[PDB]
């Protein structure tokens, strides 16, 4: 009777997707959050002129900002035991059979959800990281006079994001390929297979290229989003006309948003494309 250890198992992978999904919506919202925080910086760096209110200015920034990534990371850990229960009501009800196969499969799951978890805290650590050095290059911008020093605070600024972006590429990389070593090892051991086996573990490796081409391309849009904001730093130190700055930055608003949406659809393709593999699983057993 393993069709109903096999449903068991569809049944946790087809809850984990939508989880990870979940996961995706509140992450791209948690860089909304945070972008709109780098606009309001440099409204009140074009817009103030007086030190210490511009310096209480900056402060409520960072406080806020320090309270979305709390959020955040409070959603990561959230699904980190929400897979936990998902994932012990696959080992209850398979714990009575006797396939080592069964389990094997859960071995898989399992694995794979921790890197999908490892692989959203370095999406986020990369938003945090940008976020914290937007905020001391426009610190040090709005004290800042004399260009020798601008200049080296946004080539700072610029070095120092593409190695945050990088850190995070390279954390989804391996990501990606130590995904596929649990799964192609999974496969490996269906044929020491029941077509069952087969089909499941096709579908959850499916489900798992979704998930983290998605996080992929939600860390592109983070590495545009923070390319607008480099220029941006730049116009507010460089122009003298707040009327004109101002317009600049409306600009950014406008193509910021426009990158949302983007994002945002990319998360319900993969939500869409999902929901079609679960169900053709499920029309399996």
């Amino acid at each position: 009777s393993g069709s109903e250890l096999a449903r068991k198992l569809l049944e946790a992978s087809t809850k984990l997707q939508r989880l990870n999904i979940r996961l995706a919506e509140a992450l791209l919202e948690a860089i909304a959050r945070l972008q709109e925080l780098n606009l309001e910086l440099v409204y009140l760096a074009v817009e103030l002129t007086d030190p210490k209110r511009i310096r209480d200015e900056i402060k409520e920034v960072k406080d806020k900002s320090k309270e979305i990534i709390r959020r955040a990371e409070k959603e990561i850990d959230d699904a980190a035991k929400e897979s936990e229960k998902i994932l012990e009501e696959a080992r209850e009800a398979i714990s009575g059979s006797g396939s080592e196969l069964a389990k094997l499969l859960l071995k898989a799951i399992a694995e794979t959800q921790d890197l999908n978890l490892r692989a959203a805290k370095a999406f986020l650590e990369a938003a945090a990281k940008l976020q914290e050095l937007n905020i001391r290059a426009v610190e040090l911008l709005v004290k800042l006079t004399d260009p020798a020093t601008i200049r080296e605070a946004l080539e700072h600024a610029k070095r120092r994001s593409k190695e945050i972006i990088d850190e995070a590429e390279r954390a989804i990389r391996a990501a990606k390929r130590e995904s596929e070593r649990i799964i192609e090892e999974a496969r490996r051991l269906i044929e020491k297979g029941s077509e069952l086996a087969r089909e499941l573990l096709r579908a959850h490796a499916q489900l798992q290229r979704l998930n983290l081409e998605l996080l992929r391309e939600l860390l592109r849009a983070l590495a545009q989003l923070q390319e607008l904001n480099l220029d941006l730093l730049r116009l507010a130190s460089e122009l003298t006309d707040p009327d004109e700055a101002r317009k600049a930055i409306a600009r950014v608003k406008r193509e910021s948003n426009a990158y949302y949406a983007d994002a945002e659809r990319l998360i319900r393709e993969a939500a869409a494309a999902s929901e079609k593999i679960s169900r053709e699983a499920e029309r399996l057993i």
